[PDB]
């Protein structure tokens, strides 16, 4: 018995579900309540765009929502939220604060950790980022042969990669006048090799993103880039004009050949998967400009404030979190699909696979007892309409219930053909959730087939295949335009959803002990791959795979 | 009750699982059987590289595998296979044959549909492709100002896009002397606009992929490309040097301005999600050359024969399918992760999201009866080590069982740093499945904590969070090298896996009636978006969303 399962509000939810779930049908709910949209949607005015969070096409009633809010209160969500914002060490397995909200604290209200306001250091780094971006983008910063920088290459793994990549992809229209950005993350040599082949050492700037500056994959990639660079430049002192670090390890950064005045710091209370708001976002600021980076921070700051000051029943991240709890812990849905109808957001779902799954893919509660319920879902998705033409067949007519978040900006960055493309995109965004909710009954389908002139035999044969059961729930999140500020707000909104869910489950959303074993076992296997000897030190499978690898690496195909 | 649930072998499988589920622990299974890898792995020599399908880190015993194979026999897998290969109309809801295997039938052994051999038509199109490719690649084919083609842009959705994109990405090293390739699929105007912004109309060749040549999204994109082209070229007759078609609609192709000689045909027995082997693969052949395209076809042909002649108990696609049935229909796993440790294969999982999910995300059986069991799983993943640093926390320490296919080539296309990068990649590939299988016990973690000098209190506090329960099953698929031939073999293997699961579930893997409703509803919404008038013709949510869109159209942000 974990905290969640012992909670009385949760038990009430489970009981309601057992006795009413058979009665949850979206067509009937909408048919019976013309005010349903008004009662189950939230409109936020950020002053830089509106966000409509329409959660009306969910398998919930007023009572369900009331009970879910009651659960949030019973589980101490608000108090936990205050602990985070106040700089308390809520990352309890690692004794650390959790302060990505400090990174984007534009108001500069003091946030104390161990007796010291963190804002001065947050702002010192931001100031350094701003100066650097101005120098690089303006052409002031010269390469070793006196040329301007045309390409910036971020080298990092996990949280040092996904955020910056997703945001620069999403904000590509705001990069006029910025250098090209490249992301190298995989230790797979293909990644760095194929990137370097397209670059000029005289005009490329590498950004090595690693807090410790000892991260294996990242430093290997970094060392490979340096070797390539020196092959052309020869002079070790030239490295300082072409490599900067996002790290705190001054000695290692200096030893690499980077001038430490170009080491951009961040802190223990910045989790990698919450780090794009820090120095880690340097490649974003370089690409779209520091002004745009500040707008991104400001958007997140707005949402932070929304989350902090809004009554639970009208609090966007809380409601999203609660809906997820309902589908995960009552309906048992393993996954959560994120489907932005926006090609610029093509890596948004991939970003939340880390942000969500690495945060809440957990099983030990704060008290040390194992959970006896589900925790975080498997997050997945492709942007519409691409995903729509790949896997929606399964969403509409498969055997899995799959909560989906559909997202779209009202205004497109590319209003080509007098808005025709965006009109079709919007129509599909709307129709898909409508279809998922409504379905098509046997009766309706039969009438279509008859109207189509199908013979009775053909009709009876095809009929069942044309039926859509519907009742498939979705959220529709519509926002004015995907600007830097609005993206900031949207990302922060999901960060706080994830936080609320973790508090409810009583897990630690901010550690990641689950990455350790794989790292340990890889270090053991590395040296064993060298040479031609048979390996017999592991289970038979691991041995067998290693031995096949040894046999085949000498094969001439 | 559906076919599967009525099947005596399936019931036998279920009884066994009910009786012995808790007898399935990988760590113990491997400790008890030193020959486990040997008994639960396949080695395939294709003459152009080996494939090791190591399915030993799965929750199975010899009895379980026997029962699974017996299930495949009972469900008539072999007879269904022969029907496919013999050109019978196994796509029963549409009354069509399913002959992607004919597209790569290098043997040219006759395959008849309605008494007529399809190979001549297949080969005629292939010869056409070969000639066109030679002309474009050699510089013989020139644009409207006499320049050679430097860029090829494929415009299509779903199956007309994903396969060609995935394969050209995977085979990038083999594209020397080929034009760059671009893929435009999203109706979102950003996709075509950001693509066209980087192109010169004088040296760009557009490939319009659509059987009917009336596909709304594809044709909208195509017309946008043509308008951009003509803004530069002016002369309508120049469209014929810059646009070709993958279609059978001669009339519409001619009307578009394409020379009918440059219409590359395919057939109703080529499913879109099985079409890269046909004319739909033209961009592949253009990028990496027709010879490399033939090698891709040849690899698939090799795997088709393996699937055809190998006893079920040692038949790769069959075993992969059967393991999936075990996890889906007995263990209840909703998902299947595909994790290639290969950056070139970064779009492999996405491809199989359509291939698998659009095929088997079904709920009506051959007899018209609704299934009463699960069908296709939710397929997802990212390449290692990228995904490894994103979401593996949840795979190791979350509350979901997630069957994972780990894939990797022994030989890298980029053996930089004297093989150091690939060494580290392989070590992680190996360590991850080893870790997932083995886990780390309370006692093992305790010993580590003591050794690190943790106080008893600190130790007891952290201990449970450091435990890995393990027993997480995986397949490891290792192949000599990712050449065009090997990629063909791999994709075909998965195609047949999907086919086998579909036969077992008694669903139609080859239709997609699930896409109709959304299309119908979108068509109704399009004209409603025009104008300022409030919409009230739908459910309250759909109306509300539309009205918010109309409102926010007018906002300046």
């Amino acid at each position: 018995m974990a905290a969640l399962t012992r909670d009385p509000q949760f038990q009430k939810l489970q009981q309601w579900y057992r006795e009413h779930r058979s009665e949850l049908n979206l067509r009937r709910l909408f048919d019976a309540n013309k005010d349903r949209f008004n009662h189950f949607s939230l409109t936020l005015n950020t002053n830089h765009g509106h966000i409509l969070v329409d959660y009306s096409k969910n398998l919930v009633t007023e009572d369900v929502m009331r009970m879910l809010v009651d659960l949030a209160k019973s589980r101490g969500v608000e108090a936990a939220r205050e602990r985070m914002f106040n700089g308390e060490k809520i990352n309890y397995t690692e004794g650390r604060a959790v302060l990505h909200v400090a990174l984007r604290n534009r108001s500069n209200t003091p946030i104390l950790v161990d007796g010291k306001d963190v804002m001065p250091e947050v702002n010192k780094v931001l100031d350094k980022m701003k100066s650097f971006c101005q120098r690089v983008r303006s052409g002031d910063w010269k390469g070793y042969t006196g040329k301007t920088i045309t390409d910036v290459i971020n080298i990092g793994i996990g949280g040092s990669d996904l955020g910056p990549l997703m945001v620069t992809e999403a904000l590509k229209p705001y990069s006029s006048g910025g250098p090209r950005v490249w992301y190298v993350s995989n230790i797979d040599g293909t990644h760095i090799a194929k990137t370097l082949a397209q670059l000029n050492p005289e005009s490329s700037l590498f950004i090595i993103a690693s807090k410790t500056f000892t991260t294996q994959e990242t430093i290997t990639n970094a060392e490979t880039a340096k070797e390539w660079f020196l092959q052309a430049a020869k002079d070790p002192s030239a490295v300082a004009k072409h490599f900067v670090a996002l790290s705190t390890n001054t000695t290692k950064v200096k030893e690499f050949g980077i001038d430490p005045q170009n080491m951009f710091e961040f802190w223990d209370w910045v989790g990698g998967r919450y780090s794009l708001w820090s120095a880690i976002g340097l490649s974003i600021a370089l690409h779209v400009g520091f002004d745009n980076f500040e707008q991104l921070l400001s958007g997140a700051h707005w949402m932070d404030q929304h989350f902090r000051t809004t009554p639970l029943e009208k609090n966007a991240p809380v409601l999203l979190a609660l809906l997820g709890i309902w589908y995960i812990n009552c309906f048992g849905c393993e996954t959560h699909a994120m489907l932005p109808y926006d090609q610029y957001l093509h890596r948004f779902a991939a970003y939340f696979q880390q942000g969500d799954m690495e945060s809440n893919g957990k099983y030990i509660t704060k008290s040390g007892t194992r959970v006896d319920h589900q925790t975080g879902p498997i997050v997945w998705g492709e942007p519409g309409t691409n995903g729509q033409h790949a896997f929606y067949q399964l969403i509409h007519q498969g055997t899995k219930m799959i909560p989906c978040d559909f997202l779209i900006p009202v205004q497109t960055q590319h209003p080509i053909r007098k808005g025709l493309h965006h009109k079709i995109l919007l129509a599909n965004f709307l129709a898909q959730t409508e279809a998922l909710m409504r379905g098509k009954s046997t009766e309706e389908a039969r009438k279509e087939l008859q109207a189509a002139g199908k013979s009775p035999e053909d009709l009876e044969r095809l009929l069942p295949h044309k039926v859509f059961e519907g009742n498939r729930p979705t959220n529709s999140i519509v926002f004015t335009k995907l600007t830097p500020f609005m993206l900031g707000a949207l990302v922060a909104m999901y960060e706080h959803k994830i936080f609320v869910q973790g508090i409810i489950w009583d897990i630690n959303s901010f550690d990641q002990w689950g990455v350790e074993l794989g790292k340990q076992l890889a270090k053991k296997i590395e040296p064993e791959l060298d040479g031609s000897a048979q390996v017999t030190s592991h289970d038979a499978s691991t041995n067998g795979l290693i031995n096949f690898i040894k046999q085949q690496r000498e094969a001439r195909v």
